[PDB]
């Protein structure tokens, strides 16, 4: 089964550096890309960056450039994220997660390590936070500030949800195509610019934070979040 374990939480006093470790098992290491995003406590998902480990090559976020170092060893199958100069809005969860090319996003995420610190495509995401009174549906929106078309067929728009105290995980990618598991009460629908998420029937076990995505171009951007809640 694919795996992606992370290195424990740090304490780190402002101006020190961290190196926050992803083990990879389960798959070929060096075939698939190892993304790191970070969750501030705002609860947006940040993209920091990649790293392709066949090659060794990365990508970063520009407002982490000269900051962030992503390096991976293919002899322990393991991605490393290095963070320097912490300030206290470091202080987030960071996590590792494995994209491939089928979802166009990431799949497999890591448990994220908490780190305590004691040309971007806008995604906006409504609404904020919903209830819904057991077993009826709920409906959540996206809108992305330019097209997330990235050819024929193609639009690398994803939802996640995130369950209490738990990594984000896939349930639509390419804006209406279902995840492993995922059951058909979960659909998504739009284009170009908008998108939503439709729960046919809420479950208690549909409980969290509900995410967009896009991995049409680079910086990978998500939504803000709404939070769900059976009430």
């Amino acid at each position: 089964q694919v795996q992606l374990v992370q290195s424990g939480a740090e304490v780190k006093k402002p101006g020190s550096s961290v190196k926050v470790s992803c083990k990879a098992s389960g798959y070929s290491f060096t075939d698939y890309h190892i993304h790191w995003v970070r969750q501030a406590p705002g609860q947006c998902l940040e993209w920091m960056g990649v790293i392709n480990p066949m090659y060794g090559t990365t990508d970063y976020n520009q407002r982490f450039k000269g900051r962030v170092t992503i390096t991976a060893d293919e002899s322990t199958s393991t991605a490393y994220m290095e963070l320097s100069s912490l300030r206290s809005e470091d202080t987030a969860v960071y996590y590792c997660a494995r994209y491939d090319y089928f979802t166009g996003t990431g799949v497999y995420w890591g448990q994220g390590t908490l780190v305590t610190v004691s040309v971007d495509i806008v995604m906006t995401q409504t609404p904020l936070s919903l209830s819904v009174t057991p077993g009826q549906p709920a409906s959540i929106s996206c809108r992305s500030s330019r097209s997330l078309v990235h050819s024929r067929g193609n639009t690398y728009l994803h939802w996640y949800l995130q369950k209490p105290g738990q990594s984000p995980q896939l349930l639509i990618y390419k804006v209406s195509n279902r995840f492993i598991g995922v059951p058909d009460r979960f659909s998504g629908s739009g284009s170009g610019t908008d998108f939503t998420l439709k729960i046919s029937r809420v479950e208690a076990e549909d409980v969290g934070v509900y995410y967009c995505s896009q991995s049409t171009h680079l910086p990978f951007t998500f939504g803000c979040g709404t939070k769900l809640e059976i009430k």
